[PDB]
């Protein structure tokens, strides 16, 4: 919503009262903040302590964040002084680096207002301490969630919390205006991102878009003369196109011929996005990387009544814990 106001205008009132039941009732008396409900949006790397002692910093942060949105609508003094203490507890609190995740959200969300404070910008350095790279002057550049060891892989993976953080830092450095150091992180955006949205789950996909855009607003916008141009690797030439303000956004095209791809572009200028998103049906799971204990079965009951039975369990990776997971979903195709 504090997003949306600065086009369409919000009930105030109610924008107010919310911000007031955030904070009148759920922030502790150090600051942080706390579920109501049961719905753990996240699991993060911990230990049945320092679990929570974590998740906590991540509500924290995230509110600070939401709030610190729409504020600008409703500064009841009441709720600045909320954020306040609960600012304080992100600083107080975040900097024995506890995990790469939390860093990042951590910094975005005090990044939101006074980017001054000496310990915000110990947070800050303490981030880009974890910047991972590659190539040399640096191309890509992003962030994974590293805490302790470090494996400063690429693995054409690429995870939903990854980007959530990558982009989190991305946005602390806008907020910041770093637009150097900058680069080699929306150079690994753009080029995640599936055509279309943001590819993995939902949160990283809108904290990403605001980097590209915000961004894309930010720097000094290219004028487009691109000569984007497309061929098979053997078979021959397939569509291209001139690309100009009035061209871009153009018609996904169909690759027919089971040959590789070479987009080349001539000389001209502007910026392109060129993604190609392939499908296929594998026959087997055995080779992928199951994460879940699961089973499942068909059986009878009294009368006469088939039924499902299915069932699941947590594969918890190393550092998480015996609690369990997060907000899931089991999908379950009927036999046609």
């Amino acid at each position: 919503l504090g997003q949306v106001n600065k086009y369409v205008e919000q009930n105030q009132n109610s924008i107010c009262n919310s911000l007031l039941w955030l904070v009148e009732n759920y922030q502790l008396d150090n600051g942080s903040f706390k579920e109501n409900s049961q719905y753990q949006p996240i699991k993060l790397q911990g230990t049945l302590p320092v679990e929570a002692r974590e998740n906590s910093l991540y509500l924290t942060a995230f509110t600070v964040i939401g709030i610190r949105k729409a504020f600008d609508i409703c500064p009841l003094v009441k709720i600045d002084t909320a954020l306040i203490k609960a600012d304080n507890f992100l600083l107080e609190n975040t900097l024995p680096a506890q995990s790469t995740f939390t860093l990042a959200i951590s910094a975005y969300a005090l990044s939101l207002g006074d980017k001054t404070h000496p310990q915000f910008r110990s947070i800050v350095s303490a981030l880009k301490r974890e910047a991972l790279v590659k190539g040399n002057p640096p191309i890509y550049r992003f962030w994974k969630d590293n805490l302790q060891h470090k494996d400063s892989s690429v693995p054409n993976t690429g995870t939903a919390r990854m980007v959530e953080t990558t982009a989190y830092a991305l946005l602390t450095s806008l907020n910041l205006k770093d637009i150097n150091y900058v680069n080699p992180v929306i150079k690994w955006l753009s080029e995640e991102q599936r055509y279309g949205g943001g590819f993995y789950s939902t949160q990283d996909t809108i904290n990403a878009i605001e980097g590209l855009t915000e961004y894309s607003l930010l720097v000094k916008q290219l004028r487009l003369s691109m000569d984007i141009d497309v061929s098979y690797k053997h078979k021959g030439a397939l569509h291209n196109y001139k690309m100009t303000d009035k061209n871009f956004l153009g018609r996904p095209v169909e690759v027919l011929l089971n040959d590789d791809l070479i987009v080349s572009t001539g000389f001209g200028s502007g910026l392109a996005t060129v993604h190609v998103t392939t499908v296929v049906h594998k026959t087997s799971t055995s080779e992928e990387v199951c994460s879940f204990y699961l089973k499942i079965d068909t059986q009878d009951i009294e009368s006469d009544y088939k039924r499902i039975v299915a069932c699941a369990s947590y594969k918890p990776s190393r550092e998480e814990s015996s609690s369990g997971s997060s907000h899931a979903v089991m999908d379950i195709s009927l036999p046609t």
